[PDB]
């Protein structure tokens, strides 16, 4: 069973959010012949386990993807697929470093793989099925970090509906329409934003995207809804930020929130940190701190899971979600190196 | 035939721009019973004519509406329904006010009458179709003006496409949003001090997202006598780098009409008469009015019974008193001018 | 003495907060004069004192005014100066009322009379001089109410000093700017809806910038009941990443009494007496009544002749027969609620 | 005389605008011992020349800098001081080049050396007091481009002062004063911006900078005043920028303009853009075309002199008006041999 060959075979198979049951099972049946004991939950998340030691490591991933397929090519030293980065090729590294594990490894680790389901939307299902069933000393979140990166944090989000409706009238009278009052509401959250992010580095910055806009043609009533969303500071969690976005609305205006996820930071110096630092080092590179300004399965499980924490995987975030996707084989392959190290080292502690 | 009950009925047939013959064929049927030889005419206007007189009176209302029926009913007083303000009510007033013309101003006048197709829309075919097929001395526009109202202008207007167009730091959206924020900015500072006649109007009609990335915005300006379309057009360009991409159409022109003129001297005597104090109005919206100047380089008033603060709105409705008073009006001012001549 | 000449030499003399002495001493001479054992306090307030009777009646009004001296003179039936409606003229109106009691109510009331210093500052020295130097049962604070018109209620108020410090994208001043942009965005959003009682007001007093770089801004806020300032304070410094800094001071609560009180009745009476038609007023600035609402926890109402929307302005006046009625309205209620004791 | 000792001599004399004769005599004396014939001219500025040939060519530089100084001091290979980017280096490494010119070159050429005063100023009294005095074939501005870098444009420039006084009234009235009338002009100046850049690079963007801001104590009346610039992209010159800012100008807004320039921006293929490419590759570099953010003579000069000019200097330009201003003496070095280089190669054709 040959890693990049494995990993081709899992970009292969569509698995957009909600619909990985065949990829679990993919996954699932390669941990099998792994020695890992594959399986998929009751949240069609892929399962292994290897190890009988007291120190639990739950290295978790996730095998969904944003939709819409990109056909699969090894080309030059570039492996192109849908997940190659975001992060069926991460998962996928988990997955063989796992196999590769010493015997003494196996004596003090207990390591647990769940390729986890519906990252990519806002339920993570997956990751919060698992989250009451794990008891980790230590958790590993497959997201791309580039190889020589350990990093450590991630911004939260909201997701935010706003909505307005109102009787018709005349578009000459002076009265602002339904769009427009939401349009100046969000011009509002603007103004409160560049106020929020001034002398603010990026990973502290309040983000906000507006993701939708619908206006109803108007006959005897106008109706407009926007959604938008933020990226969330550590100085501002999801309920802080909602207590903002409510102070800036009108009440005219409904709002909706969802999709609250917390932000997290971990500390620069724990034992996962220092196990990774020496991993990449042994395996010939220069290890980099990073912040992230997306938001992933550590943001979930932090609030669960109280203690150190990381994300590692290889390849570049800036592919996420583009039509060219792809990982350099050699980087992947770099990649099952750091992590086998990483858990050696945790071990040799 | 009774007024109201020929609006109601008039009312009770849909005609959203684009699907006026129902309601033309209605109101030609009307005419025909009532003497003046109704008819639907190639652009499916509603078309009628009186008397035989040198001078020529041109009657024009609209007969197409915004979209969405309300239920038609009398009560309280008041007739409810899309258009009653806007404007089946102000061209069944100028029809029975006609219907109701002394032979001696019969003799004087030509008066002919326009159920114009297609005002609620950029177009406004209908009364394009007859700007080059009629000569009129005079022009009365049938839209509310209230009973004791007499309108001397509407605001030009300018309808505006924007459109932007990426790849997936801010999106096509956002960016759209930039735009019209520095353009509610501009027009916010261009009014300062100004009445609102003089005021120029900027609204979002619709805004479009498309998960490249593409956006695109309506816009829909009205525009004072001091910034007609070609002006308007040239701040708004000047504003846009070439990355948002403009189109300009609808473009009417302002027009604004002198206080005294034999049309407008003949409704205060109409009103006066019918027991009301007349008031000159100049008004925010645009109107056939601003279609047809350019045409008809004569003496031009809007008329109609109702309140245009109803127009568009889903409680639209008339009073029966005024819409009476209207039809009084309208014959007393046509009677009016037919003594001059 | 004579009350308008006596309120005139009072507005020829320039009393901004925190020179009032001058004023005072004038003031206090006059209540000698008029037998209101007139004197002047360690926090240079103008003080006097008429009656010997149980129930204790504070009028408290001030005597510093804002800067700008306004040249006086009485014109076209007009007195015109600085502090001629704020709030020399409702104190004068005071010492005239209270110097014409009858002695049945000089024997129900002991009446003191407060002319206090710096109230158009934060400080607000003077009223806070006497809070515990008195102890009344009723309290009325000298404002312009109009002479028909009984204030309820002021607003109450929040001073900030924002402060952003930087190295030589944006420079500190633009980021002040972004601050006080998004501030407004938010009272906006908090107004809608809301009459101007309870709308919070937000008003740049200062920006300064200074060419490391620095700037600040100094804010005004008035805050409606459902604002207080500890709860405006947690808004705006939450709206505040740790990188701009806020001072905060001249904190007042917000004070709205209610409609239906001995003071209340006896002014309604004194007024309706006078001639005229008494109504309630809820006043958007700040007041005295502010400062002394915690500290004397009894009925309380503001009243003086004038118009409030001269306050600070530089054609301020008052109609010298409005300041009579003023002197009337005031001796009335003070003698109405001499009966109901 | 030596080129560091010689730069090193003029930073130590302060020149601020519009008192810059004492380094104008200096850099004549220098002049006149290198062979320049140097003088100091009606405008205080530093005069030279050298050549007989009837290739006009001009290298102007500006020896005023922003008021100051900074202790001046050779440590390391940097030199220190106020002027050793912005601008006294540069224009002493024109000295020096064309001093070292060939026999051949000074028959091709006659170059004019200008150290135009009050460059730093609206003014630019130094360069326009020469643009009807010379008529040159080819012009070279000296501000820095750092040695490898041919610089072939720099934005225009707009000076704003606007002012607002009214009648003083209670600031709890709803109505605004005069200072809020101000920063709501700016503000929508900003969304004015906002709109006029999407999408464009920095070199097109109109950028504008609040530089002051002042409110009177109002007692009668109130008074404030307001002043900023803009930052010139060559789509919107100066007239067309004055007709949009006034149009989002109420009329109680009172604005003062000055400081117009140009925004110049010239082709990437001339004669003199070809010298210098050569020049630096001979001294042994990679040349760079770029365009800047800042306003120069280059723009002032533009419509005077309808012929192919660059700007060049050796010098980080991003140590323009700090308090560390300094230029590697081997950069300096460097800056000389490419100016020398592409004289000679201007005169090889
Ligand atoms: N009167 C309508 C339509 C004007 C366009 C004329 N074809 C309006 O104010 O929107
Ligand atoms: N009455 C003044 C001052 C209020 C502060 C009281 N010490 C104002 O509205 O600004």
């Amino acid at each position: 069973l040959d890693p990049v060959e494995f990993l081709k075979g899992a970009l292969e198979i569509p698995s957009p959010s909600g619909k990985e049951r065949l990829v679990a099972e993919y996954l699932a049946e390669g941990m099998q012949k792994l020695g890992l004991k594959g399986f998929v939950d009751e949240a069609d998340n892929a399962r292994g386990q290897v190890g009988e030691g007291p120190v639990q490591v739950v290295l978790l991933g996730h095998i969904d993807t944003v939709p819409g397929q990109i056909p699969v090519r090894l080309e030059g030293g570039r492996l192109f697929g849908r997940g190659a980065v975001d992060a069926k090729g991460p998962f996928v590294a988990m997955i063989f470093a796992a196999a590769g594990l010493s015997e003494e490894a196996r004596k003090r680790l207990t390591v647990h793989l769940v390729g986890a389901t519906e990252e990519e939307a806002p339920s993570s299902k997956g990751a919060r099925f698992v989250a009451p069933r794990l008891k980790p000393h230590y958790a590993v979140i497959g997201e791309p970090s580039g190889w020589e990166g350990i990093t450590l944090g991630y911004k939260g989000r909201l997701l935010v509906k706003a909505r307005r409706e109102k009787d018709h009238f005349h578009s000459a009278h002076h009265e602002p329409n339904a769009a427009e009052e939401l349009i100046s509401y969000f011009v509002a959250i603007k103004a409160w934003a560049e106020a929020m992010n001034v002398g603010q580095r990026p990973f502290d910055q309040v983000q906000y995207t507006l993701r939708d806009f619908r206006v109803h043609p108007a006959e005897l009533r106008q109706v407009a809804e926007m959604f938008f969303d933020l990226r969330l500071p550590p100085r501002l969690p999801p309920e802080e930020a909602i207590r903002h976005l409510t102070a800036y609305a009108p009440p005219t205006i409904e709002l909706e929130f969802f999709g609250r996820e917390v932000p997290y930071q971990g500390p620069k110096d724990t034992p996962l940190t220092r196990a990774f630092r020496q991993a990449i080092r042994k395996a010939g590179g220069r290890p980099v701190f990073k912040l992230k300004t997306g938001t992933s399965d550590m943001n979930v499980l932090a609030p669960h899971w109280p203690v150190p924490m990381v994300a590692y995987g290889p390849g570049d975030s800036t592919l996420d979600h583009t039509p060219y996707e792809h990982v350099e084989v050699a980087e992947f392959l770099k990649g099952i190196e750091v992590l086998r190290g990483a858990l050696e080292a945790l071990a040799q502690t």
